[PDB]
């Protein structure tokens, strides 16, 4: 489908136009023909960011079959740069020793290709156990060991995410059919004391609103340092305009103004936590598919 490719681009352009950013065919029509025969039995959503990454809309191709290397397709294609880095040789380790079973891309209109998803099954989730034994894996996963287990979380990771720009990975946890994160984690006393551990930001009230609200939460981690670097809050709902936030206009105009209407989870709003800050993200769902509601919780 030559003219199915098309559309998407176009719709990609004009989705970044609503949240002022200009894409770039050069950096996304190379990559929409990369993975043309998984795009179809996608999801796709489309993030937009405050702060830094306000400058680039992220556009997600998820759920893609098992049988993909979705960073050996990128490398293939010349979309992402051959490294020596650790970072390079991690999601071959994820899918051997982890019971993967879907992945996923994502890449900027601006930036183009940036990471990878890494999903196992909700009837089987990946262990921080089974992560530390990995060639590539951060020190930092083995470093946090205490704090995972602490909060009763080690056993559920729902997805593991690289970030080949950054040199980062997030390790999910909830967000599974019949899966739960411990309602701790998402009450005030639970919200305070993880961000004092981790050393960053106090919660904001927003934020402290946004939490009770929340049943998905991701720790971001780098090769370079012991100390996770951000920890985020996910919050699902048709309803975006009904979150305990202040929107920006931006994000405004994506819930508004967007090319399409939503499907499936509709929106995923996150409330980035950092040393020095939050920062917020939200994700329209342009194509949704069914079959992935046996896995994923999916009203909000
Ligand atoms: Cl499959």
């Amino acid at each position: 489908e030559s003219a199915d490719l098309t559309e998407l681009y176009s719709i990609i352009e004009k989705t970044a136009q609503v949240v002022d950013v200009t894409a770039s065919h050069d950096k996304v029509w190379p990559i929409l023909n990369a993975f043309q025969d998984v795009i179809a039995d996608s999801v796709i959503s489309f993030r937009a960011s405050t702060g830094s990454s306000a400058d680039d809309l992220d556009c997600r191709f998820t759920m893609l079959p098992k049988g993909l290397d979705p960073y050996a397709r990128a490398l293939e294609h010349g979309l992402t740069p051959k490294t020596d880095h650790p970072v390079g040789s991690l999601l071959k380790e994820v899918h051997e020793n982890l019971p993967i079973t879907s992945c996923g891309v994502d890449f900027g209109v601006a930036g183009g290709f940036t990471k990878t998803w890494s999903f196992p099954s909700a009837e089987k989730l990946g262990k921080v156990s089974e992560l530390v034994k990995l060639p590539s894996i951060p020190d930092a996963v083995a470093a946090n060991r205490d704090f995972f287990e602490k909060w009763g979380i080690a056993d559920m990771v729902s997805t593991v995410g690289i970030d080949y720009s950054k040199r980062t990975m997030n390790l999910y946890f909830g967000g599974g059919v019949g899966d739960r994160v411990p309602a701790g984690v998402f009450e005030e006393k639970g919200v305070r004391a993880i961000l004092g551990e981790l050393g960053l930001a106090a919660p904001s009230e927003e934020l402290l609103k946004f939490c009770e609200r929340s049943f998905v939460i991701y720790v971001t981690l780098s090769w370079d340092s012991p100390k996770i670097n951000r920890f985020t809050y996910s919050v699902m709902t048709p309803e975006p305009l009904g979150l305990p936030v202040d929107l920006a206009p931006t994000f405004e105009r994506l819930i508004k103004s967007a090319p399409y209407d939503t499907e499936g989870r509709n929106y995923v709003y996150g409330i980035a936590s950092t040393p020095k800050g939050e920062y917020h993200k939200i994700a329209s769902y342009y194509q949704w598919q069914k079959r992935v509601e046996k896995l994923l919780r999916s009203d909000g």
